[PDB]
C-alpha cells in the first residue's frame, strides 16, 4: 500500500553537493513534521558537459535514513507510486508565492529543467504556501489534504539555507553507501598510516573571490561559517584568513596538527590545489607524507575525512560542514575536528 | 534633514500595473510598520519596444499618499538623499534567502535590470530576512539598524501577492494626479451623460488562456478573485464565466445594469476588444451609446471608472481591483460596483 498521508518530492536545485545536503537535512525535518513520506532526491553534479543526476542510494544508505523518517527511493516513487497516485493532470508545483504570468515557474533554468525532465515530470498548475503562518519552520494539513494533494512537489527545497543548528544532528542518518565506505576503507588501509590528519583545501579561483568579498563590519553568516563561529557569529568575526588561508598558514597549521596528535600520515581533499609537494616538504621533519586520491572523488573524499583521526576543515565551506556534522553525530560520541584560522 | 530611521526602496518588479499597485499597498503598510520612509517606486510599462519607468507622481499625488506614511519621491531620493546616505559601497540587496553562487541576484532579468539601471544602482552584497520570525507580515530593527543599514533595498516588493484584505483600504491614499483627474473629468463631461455605467472588458488572448486553466475543484484564489468571492473563496467558486464572460453574457449584463440605474451612457475600458458596435446595437432600445477613449489610456480609464455612477468589473483582474478599492475607499462612503458573472 502507499502512504495515505501522501508524499513530498523536491529538487535540491541550489548549489553544489554541500549546499544540496545542507538543504536536504532541513527537508528531512520538514517531511517528518508534515507526516508525509519523502521521495529521496537525486543529487546534482555540474562538472560534466551536462548536468547529471545521481540517485540518493548511490551515495547514502536508504536503511539508515529511514530510521529518521519515512522515505522512498526516486525509482520506487517514479515506477511504482507516481503513475496511479500522481498522474500528469494533478502535478502541481509548490512555491512560496507568485514570482516574475506570475507563478512558480518551476522548470525554467538549470538545474530546474533537467531535474524534472529526468523523471519525465511537467507541471500543470501552481499551489502557494507563503500565506501559511510560520512557513516551513514547523495548517499545512488544513490547506493541503492528502486526497486532493497526494504529492507536494517543490522545485526549491522547502528548507533554510544555510541550515539551522537544529537540523545538523540529522547528518547521523546519512551513512555512505557500502560502495563508498569500502573505497574509503581501502584507501586508508593502503595509503594512510594511523593516526592520520585529513584536511579540506577549498581553493579554486571562484572561492578566493567569495572570501575577498567578506564584509567584516556586518559580519553576517556566509555559507557554513556558523559551524565554527556559532549562530549569527556570536563567537567571533569571519575573516579572509579563515575563509581562504594563505599557503603559509595552511602549511604551518598542518604541521602543528601533525605534531599535536603524532600523525603518521596526512590526507588531502581539494577542489583544485592539493599542495602535495608543498605539504610533503613541510612534513619532512616528521618523515611522513600527504596523500590524495587521483582523481579526487568528492564522495569518497568526504567519507575518508569522516574516518580521520583528526579533521581540519574550511569553516565557510558547506562541503567541510558535511564532514563536521558526520564527525559530530554519526557515532555516539563526536570525533575531533578543527578549522583553518580558528 | 534626512530620516534617522532610514529608507526603504523597491522594484514593483512583478507583473503589469494592477499587480504593481496590488503589491505597493502591502509595501506602504510594511514601511509604516518599520517606521522607515518609503521611496515611492517608479511604475513599469511593458507595451513599448523597451521597458519604461513611470514616476509615481506622474500617476498619483504625493501629498495624499503622505497622509498614510512618510514618503519621498524617487527624484528626491536619487538626487538629494542617496549620494551621502547610501553611496555605492553600502548598496546591499535584500531578499528572503539565497537563491540559485547563491544570493539575491537582484538585477538579473527584466524588469529587474532596467529598473535599477534607470536610477544608476548596482548592488555590492546581500542581506537576508527570511530568518526573521513572521517575515514581512508585521526584530527587523534588531537585525537592520539605521546606522549600518540606512536603506533597505528590495528587488522584489516586500508584500504579499495577491494583496490581503487588510491593506485594501490603503487605496484611499492613492489619488490620481491632477493631470489624470482633469483628463477623466473632461472625457466624462464631453462624452458620458449621467448616470453612466463603466465596464472593464479584460479580453486579450493571454487572458482567455489564464481563465481556461481554472481548476474549479481546488478553487484557489486567482489574482484579484477574492475581491468578489471573499478570502479563500468563502463565498463561492471561481468559474470561467466569471473570469472570461462570453460576448453574449457581457451584452446581457450591460443592458441589465443600464436598465437598473436608468443609465444615459456607457463607458468601456478594454485591453483589446471594446465591443463598441456590439454594445451600441444592444443599447438601441435605450437610445444611449457606449464610448471609449482613443487610444485607451490605462490610467485615465481607471480614473473614469472610479468616477462612474456604477462600475462593472472583472473579478479576476487586478486592474479591475484598483477600481473596486478606489470606489470602496476613496470617499467616506463606498460607490457601487458589480462584477460580470456575480
Ligand atoms: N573533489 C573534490 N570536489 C570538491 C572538494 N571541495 C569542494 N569540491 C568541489 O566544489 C564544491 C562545493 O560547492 P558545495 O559542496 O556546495 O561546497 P562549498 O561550495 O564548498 O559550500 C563541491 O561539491 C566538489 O564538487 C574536494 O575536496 N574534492
Ligand atoms: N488600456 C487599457 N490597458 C489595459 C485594460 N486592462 C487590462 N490593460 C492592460 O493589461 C494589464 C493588466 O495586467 P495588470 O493591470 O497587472 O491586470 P490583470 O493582468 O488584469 O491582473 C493592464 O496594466 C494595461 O496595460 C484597459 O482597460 N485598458
Ligand atoms: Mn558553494
Ligand atoms: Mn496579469
Amino acid at each position: 500500500a502507499t502512504d495515505p498521508n501522501g508524499y513530498i518530492v523536491f529538487c535540491p536545485c541550489m548549489g553544489r553537493f554541500g549546499n544540496q545536503v545542507d538543504q536536504f537535512l532541513g527537508v528531512l525535518a520538514f517531511a517528518k513534521a508534515l507526516d508525509r513520506t519523502l521521495v529521496l532526491p537525486n543529487f546534482i553534479e555540474f562538472k560534466h558537459p551536462e548536468t547529471k543526476m545521481i540517485p540518493f542510494e548511490f551515495l547514502f544508505q536508504v536503511g539508515t535514513v529511514a530510521k529518521y523518517t519515512r522515505v522512498v527511493t526516486m525509482q520506487e516513487f517514479t515506477k511504482k507510486i507516481m503513475p496511479t497516485v500522481w498522474p500528469p493532470e494533478k502535478r502541481k508545483a509548490f512555491c512560496w508565492t507568485p514570482r516574475q504570468e506570475p507563478g512558480c515557474h518551476s522548470k525554467e533554468g538549470n538545474p530546474f529543467g533537467p531535474y524534472w525532465d529526468q523523471i519525465d515530470v511537467s507541471f500543470v498548475g501552481d499551489e502557494y504556501f507563503g500565506d501559511i503562518p510560520g512557513g516551513f519552520d514547523l495548517k499545512w494539513l488544513e490547506k493541503f489534504p492528502s486526497e486532493e494533494y497526494p504529492v507536494l512537489a517543490f522545485s526549491s527545497a522547502p528548507a533554510p539555507f544555510p541550515s539551522k543548528g537544529k537540523v545538523w544532528s540529522i547528518q547521523k542518518y546519512l551513512r555512505w553507501s557500502s560502495r563508498i565506505t569500502e573505497q574509503a576503507k581501502k584507501f586508508i588501509s593502503a595509503n594512510l598510516a594511523k593516526p592520520f590528519v585529513a584536511v579540506h583545501l577549498r581553493n579554486d579561483a571562484d572561492w578566493v573571490r567569495v572570501c575577498e568579498h567578506i564584509d567584516t563590519t556586518t559580519n553576517r553568516p556566509l555559507f557554513a561559517s556558523e559551524q565554527c563561529l556559532g549562530e549569527g557569529h556570536h563567537l567571533g568575526t569571519l575573516t579572509k584568513e579563515i575563509c581562504s588561508p594563505s599557503k603559509q598558514q595552511i602549511l604551518e597549521q598542518i604541521v602543528e596538527k601533525v605534531g599535536s596528535i603524532g600523525a603518521k600520515s596526512v590526507f588531502v581533499a581539494s577542489d583544485k590545489d592539493h599542495m602535495i609537494d608543498e605539504i610533503n616538504e613541510a612534513l619532512k621533519p616528521y618523515e611522513i607524507e600527504a596523500h590524495r586520491q587521483e582523481p579526487d572523488d568528492m564522495y569518497t573524499s568526504l567519507a575518508i575525512m569522516g574516518r580521520a583521526d583528526l579533521f581540519v576543515g574550511n569553516c565557510v565551506s558547506t562541503f567541510s560542514h558535511i564532514v563536521k556534522r558526520e564527525r559530530d553525530h554519526a557515532g555516539q560520541s563526536p570525533r575531533p575536528s578543527a578549522f583553518f584560522g580558528i
